């Protein structure tokens, strides 16, 4: 097993995850943060104190009050100054000719702004072609969500392969997935595993938590994402901190 | 096999269903439009004219370069008068707990001005439990995605029954599906159908079609959901009316 800035080199890497992979190494995190605020200046404060601890921070886009696309020149501000990617979980999963206007388009210009976004598999590989049509122009990448956290989650088996397949079919835009666990092969590809938190539970809606050491640590996966066991803490900087360390030992362990 | 009318009276019947149930055999139109515009103006425009002609307005409101909450308010007024739904093919398929402020928050405030959204079934039922706690209050109603009309499509078999059951075990909030054809046996569930075409082919990114008969007359299905092939069209009006006789016909050749 090669190492995060090892990874970086490979000869088949993209450009995205390569970025990805140095800062991750550089900066000794493998912490993605769920920036789950509904407020700008929150989604901000916390991407400034947090930046130095993560290697990404992840939107929801749809669910800021005061989105405007300012907002995100002074994110990306910030993750420039930190060095850190930004990843829209938009997961998108419709036909190809609507996903390209719903990623470039529309009021949120997605690809302008985000390095990253996610797609479902369920409709057929026209997601990821529509997709690529904005994306590859823009330097962008994309994650196929090959398995999911919630409870009653249908994303098993031959779905999981499939979702496979289809990114090792489309290595020049997608770089990896969202999984509970190392799925591919293929150490070009990163695997970013959310449903984490240090203590056992859950929530009341389906998600379902597992700690970094199970999913790094035993499962294999490169990066935790984590929202409500940092944003619904009081001190979201020293929980990042805890996270991060978790992950990163976790990480280390396994390459020994 | 009961009409649209009849089935409007169904016991069962959710409220949402109904009103469209009963609007459909009012005016002769099972045609769904998909409005898949970027303006505003053409979005309103398509609504006055073809109103007359629709059950329902299907829209991306993630696709509107000036979106705003005013233009939703111009489309309610227009579904108000010409009596049609508005459906908002939001396609949510993430965490309960995420999908709910999707819906509810944002800058789009979809469940406000939304009769109908949709869901994908993959992330389990947590998905429709979290959009049910805010569409639920707000008298609304959701479609299931059990089948898909892209190429690749992973919505087969045990994934169609489990989107049935799913919407089974919803009936309060879910009032049909999205399919190729009839997959409920319980008539008190919409079957809308999308990549529905006078011609045969598809697109680039794989789209494929099916004529009207062959969906709603030999697949069973209620209503058929057409962009392009209206939306491309000169006289946008005259295409509509195609499609809704086509689509009228083939129901009433069915109850015989
Ligand atoms: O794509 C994701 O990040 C995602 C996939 C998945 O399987 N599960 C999952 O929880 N997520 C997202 O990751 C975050 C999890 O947040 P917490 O449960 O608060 O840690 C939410 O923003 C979810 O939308
Ligand atoms: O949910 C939908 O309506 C949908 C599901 C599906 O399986 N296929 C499908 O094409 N759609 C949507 O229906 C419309 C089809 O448009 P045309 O191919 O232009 O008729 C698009 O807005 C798609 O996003």
């Amino acid at each position: 097993e090669l190492s995060f800035g090892a990874r970086a080199e490979l000869p088949r890497i993209h450009p995205v995850a390569s970025k990805l992979l140095r800062l991750m190494q550089k900066k000794e995190t493998n912490l993605c943060l769920s920036a789950d605020v509904s407020l700008a200046r929150e989604l901000l404060q916390l991407a400034d104190a947090l930046g130095p601890s993560i290697c990404m921070l992840k939107t929801h886009v749809d669910i800021l009050n005061d989105f405007t696309l300012d907002v995100m020149k002074e994110l990306i501000t910030l993750a420039k100054c930190h060095e850190f990617l930004i990843f829209e979980d938009r997961k998108f999963a419709d036909i190809g000719n609507t996903v390209k206007k719903q990623y470039e388009g529309g009021i949120f210009k997605i690809a302008s702004w985000a390095d990253l976004v996610n797609a479902h598999v369920v409709p057929g590989s026209g997601v990821v072609k529509g997709l690529q049509e904005v994306g590859l122009p823009l330097h962008r990448g994309c994650l196929l969500i090959a398995e999911m956290s919630s409870t009653g989650s249908l994303a098993t088996g031959d779905y999981t392969r499939a979702a496979v397949r289809m990114a090792e079919e489309h290595s020049e835009f997608v770089v990896g997935f969202i999984s509970g666990s190392r799925v591919s092969m293929k150490p070009e590809f990163l695997h970013l595993t959310p449903g984490v938190q240090l203590e056992a539970g859950g929530d009341n809606l389906g998600q379902q938590y597992n700690s970094p050491q199970e999913v790094i640590g035993k499962r294999g996966s490169d990066i935790i994402i984590v929202g409500r066991g940092i944003i619904s803490a009081a001190d979201r900087l020293e929980a990042a901190e805890m996270y991060r360390k978790a992950a990163w030992e976790a990480y280390l362990s396994r390459l020994g």
